[PDB]
């Protein structure tokens, strides 16, 4: 009806919207325990959480990376909780992936940035997908490259849990101090294969040294601003600045607590404020919309669930971004990211690249592979 | 420069021969530990085994099912052993996929009917995967699942353990007596999500009754004929009758100890016994070789390593077996199972088929879902 809203309306249909964090997978874990068969009238229209089909069509959104989250491993034998966690993993993509299959009218599957657009033409929800934590990966490289294969296309380096290759933001002590040397060597083999990185959740020693050594641009799938609200999750103007020399995308997050000191003060206004402050401080082509949607019990007022991004998109407008620069903050900048990192995997693999490869054990002695040595010496008398 | 010859290399270059089973992929965990880079020399011309890309393209094999295994768990500490597989069956498919992919001259990453034969025209190898044992997916379905994503295409319901869907035959006592109520319920699960049953290593039992109830055709990936060489891994004149109705292939396999009471005496003619007794009794579109090369020290005299496919099809010919039999054998038939597991599989996932799902813990007590509950009622009074 308002001039605005029509304006809104338009935008959302030309370009699309791409939000950076979504944990609808998680819910679905926890409500229906990953049991989807049936449950279409509650999937269109859940008893809980800020998303389903119905709302995620009216909000008019293009496309979302949806978490593939598992919880940090809580279990006293650390072997064991990493591997169950690896287990965990696969149970969450397996549902993320029947939830696209099952519903391919509203959600089609998309790990690049022309699979993004040609499912925003046939009018579906670019549905990709993300792990929030390298616990999920059990220490495992290989297991890493075959998420990649599975249609990951992004890592958050650690959630709440510290790991063998960084510290997360909301524990302490620290672990690393940063990255550790591990996790130097994975920022390459990350570029290598083309994963998008995201520096979300990780400590602000670790997010300096990523953005110095990372050769691909990064992501914060979920972060705000460090100077309008100071918080360990958000970004500071030293690290905002290092992404944009890396070329990198701050996807500015709805979570209550990182946008006012009193969560229920907390507003659209605030997430408008916050988009603002880096698009005049870094450019508007570095800046994007992470809501954390049900990684949330409430979002703030006028941003409760996802059939609110209209009033996003018309609340930029009404305060003076131009369209060009809505549009990138929608969608085109995660776009152009995804886009580069791919750019860069294939320059470093046309190359020959080596690929960081596990420690595995032995499961030969030396009688074995004398064995088969003489073996292969007596086939080549023949 | 024999007439026979020239025949059987003719019948190579018309139709793929495809052979069922290679543990070519373990040689390389074993020698290399999954680290191939700079080792194209070696991998050309292997100082192990009966496997290397020189011999592979020398005997003119047209396309491969890689195996993907890795050994039955010894950890006392029983979930520990099952997750430690589900890590190094990752570790297996992702060598397997760098294999391909670092030489795509002579290898082709191939996952139905249609990959195999664009894999050979284009003078490739046709490179499927297949799993050996349900000791490698953890317990979980949904990880079986993402295996086929990952371009598992089939899966051998044991190794030499038994799991709990199915016995293995070299193991007593017996511990479910065939297929356990689990094992029955992942036959439909196999049947729907398009992955091809393989009865290798499995007992007598379990093979009857999932001929019996599989809605698509299975596969012996790697087993020769009881009546010719009683052996727990061959196949019974009852189960030869039973895969017939089914419409699957067994495929001949190479072990000395399946073809000859002493192992040492096993030659290329009594593979050759097999597969014309198989070919004579339940028709040549129901047989197929299955090698099984890696999975032995030494092979027969005459089938030494991949290089000597051209004298097993010439010894077929030479034998009065037809040239239309000998592609049938060869790999027509092998694409025809794997065509009509997908064709079943697209026709019962079209009709809307549910799918099997794993058990979860619930992760949510009462109070949480209230909480949820009321905040989505609160929600729809905006
Ligand atoms: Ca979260
Ligand atoms: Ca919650
Ligand atoms: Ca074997
Ligand atoms: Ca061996
Ligand atoms: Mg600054
Ligand atoms: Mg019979």
């Amino acid at each position: 009806p308002s001039p605005i809203e029509e304006q809104a309306t338009r935008l959302l249909k030309e370009v699309p919207l791409i939000d950076g964090h979504n944990d609808f997978p998680y819910m679905i874990r926890g409500w229906f325990r990953n049991d989807i068969n049936g449950q279409d009238a509650h999937l269109y229209d859940m008893p809980i959480g800020q998303t389903d089909l119905q709302r995620l069509q009216k909000g008019l959104l293009g496309g979302q990376f949806w978490s593939a989250f598992v919880p940090c491993p809580k279990n006293p034998d650390k072997e064991v909780g990493s591997l169950e966690a690896l287990r965990q993993t696969l149970q969450q993509l397996d549902v993320i992936h029947r939830l696209i299959e099952r519903h391919p009218t509203i959600l089609q599957f998309a790990d690049s940035a022309a699979s993004i657009w040609s499912s925003f033409r046939a009018g579906r929800v670019a549905s990709l997908i993300g792990i929030e934590g390298l616990h999920q990966i059990a220490d495992s490289v290989s297991a890493l490259r075959m998420l990649h294969r599975l249609g990951v296309r992004y890592v958050t380096l650690t959630h709440n849990c510290h790991n063998a290759f960084a510290d997360a933001a909301t524990v302490s002590p620290e672990l690393h101090g940063g990255l550790s040397r591990k996790g130097e060597r994975l920022i390459r083999e990350l570029n290598r294969m083309g994963m998008m990185i995201d520096l979300s959740h990780t400590s602000h020693e670790a997010q300096t040294q990523a953005l110095r050594l990372s050769r691909a641009p990064v992501i914060y799938s979920h972060s705000s601003i460090y100077s309008l609200r100071a918080h360990a999750r958000n970004v500071t103007d030293e690290n905002l600045h290092l992404l944009h020399r890396n070329r990198g995308v701050v996807m500015i997050c709805f979570l209550r607590e990182l946008l006012a000191s009193e969560a229920d003060q907390a507003t659209l206004a605030h997430v408008i404020d916050h988009i603002i402050y880096a698009g005049t401080r870094i450019g508007y082509e570095h800046v994007g919309i992470g809501s954390d949607f049900d990684g949330m019990l409430r979002g703030p007022d006028g941003l409760h669930d996802v059939s609110c991004y209209p009033a996003l998109v018309a609340g930029l407008l009404e305060r003076g971004v131009s369209e060009e620069d809505v549009k990138r903050v929608m969608g085109l900048n995660v776009i152009r990211v995804l886009e580069e990192v791919e750019r860069v995997a294939a320059e470093l693999q046309g190359a020959g690249e080596e690929c960081l490869c596990d420690e595995l054990d032995e499961v030969w002695n030396e009688d074995i592979k004398e064995q088969l040595t003489r073996e292969r010496e007596r086939v080549r008398k023949l």
